[PDB]
């Protein structure tokens, strides 16, 4: 188990940032309107999970100074990191200072972020990569974050082969000159190499740990392979930090 | 003086919307630190506001209105100066969005035009640049935080404003624009004013025109309809806006 942020840069590994759980989060005459229940980033824009998030943006501000490309990939070491969590709350951060954001679901297996955004799934980035739906007709627009999104669509026969298609590439030179900032949301890398093929595409890629559930080995293990191709993996994120308990204990099996 | 929709209804003059006024934004209302970047948006500040009720009122009548005819630009221009136009189009560019809608709001005044003041954002590159050619698409379209829409100010006063409207650059423009929003809001120039509406009113699929309770009179909007109607322009309606309940009145003027 991680739980440290000095813990990972021991390994050399450099974590952009940190960012505690919300607690609130978890407790979670006519008129007309849409959407339901909730999104943090608009919600509770105090949180402390939230400020954090914004520490993130001022990282990514200098982190990505002069690399001409604007689209960050976000992945994590396994599954159930969070990193939905913190993709769709710096791309609501992002947006909410006056920047253009596309939001791109690309796990074609396993992406659910339609549920978050309570936006439809009928076309969505499988659509488009198989040729059946054009980019504009996949783009939509999600209310209450203020940003625009492509769910990952009707879960394909070939992921893996669609995410390879040259409309992938298309997409993303697309996406780099109509948005100020393109934020890629990756299945981990160890769990498929997706993140590997998509990678090689992007100026930036930030892996995100969960605090607790992952060994520091797995983060080394997961940028080192996204190493041995073309990927640009910048820092990590240690998200789910969660202290003050005056004792001394945790949880982390040892491999 | 006018005050309907009868009086305007009579006329044959269809109107789509009646705004009242907001008595909470006439006091401007005001119900750590890093603070926001803007200034009072009732859209989102007080949503369940009597005006903002209005307009997504509007915003129904507009859906059955711009029912299956392709082209998404919706131009609202007014009788007079201070019609309150930009209230009304800045409100159900809002209201729309956070519908799950993509927008872009277009200020089409190049002589007067606030709505960059408004939305509080960058006024340097904005239509005037883009249609004279100096700048580019991309360059020219914002995003407007706390709405969630994106926005192309007038950009800095032209020398010769109506012979870029005429440009070319206009049209290319708003069908570009077609094709990647759901919806298109280009806010124009009084029609008594100058002749920009009737000529950017060419290239848009609907048009609205919005007189001002009390303002104006049944006599010059029928006038300014019917002028666009000379140019070939579908003006679909009027909307009455400043509409002040419980009250009287106490000045006087008449043609
Ligand atoms: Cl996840
Ligand atoms: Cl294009
Ligand atoms: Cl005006």
């Amino acid at each position: 188990g991680v739980e440290a942020p000095e813990q990972l840069e021991e390994h050399g590994i450099s974590v952009y940032a940190t960012i505690p759980m919300s607690e609130w989060l978890d407790k979670r005459q006519q008129r007309h309107r849409t959407k339901n229940i909730p999104f943090l980033a608009v919600d509770n824009p105090a949180d402390s999970a939230v400020e954090a998030v914004r520490a993130l943006r001022t990282s990514l501000h200098f982190a990505m100074m002069e690399t001409e490309n604007n689209i960050l990939m976000i992945t994590g070491a396994t599954p159930d990191s969070g990193k939905t969590f913190v993709s769709s709350t710096l791309a609501a951060v992002i947006a909410q200072s006056d920047q253009k954001v596309l939001f791109i679901d690309a796990d074609l297996r396993r992406g659910y972020s339609h549920n978050l955004f309570t936006v439809s799934n009928e076309h969505g980035l499988s659509e488009y990569l198989a040729g059946k739906d054009e980019l504009n007709k996949v783009i939509q627009h999600f209310g209450k974050g203020g940003f625009d999104v492509i769910t990952r669509g009707q879960v394909p026969p070939n992921p893996s082969e669609l995410l390879m298609r040259d409309r992938m590439r298309q997409l993303l030179e697309w996406a780099n000159d109509h948005y100020d900032l393109v934020i890629v949301d990756t299945p981990p890398m160890l769990a498929v190499s997706d993140a590997a093929v998509v990678g090689r595409s992007v100026g930036t890629s930030l892996l995100v740990a969960r605090f607790g559930l992952n060994t520091a080995k797995e983060v080394s293990l997961s940028m080192q392979r996204l190493e041995q191709a073309g990927v640009n993996i910048k820092g990590a994120i240690l998200n789910g930090v969660i202290k003050r308990a005056s004792t001394a204990y945790s949880y982390g099996y040892n491999y």
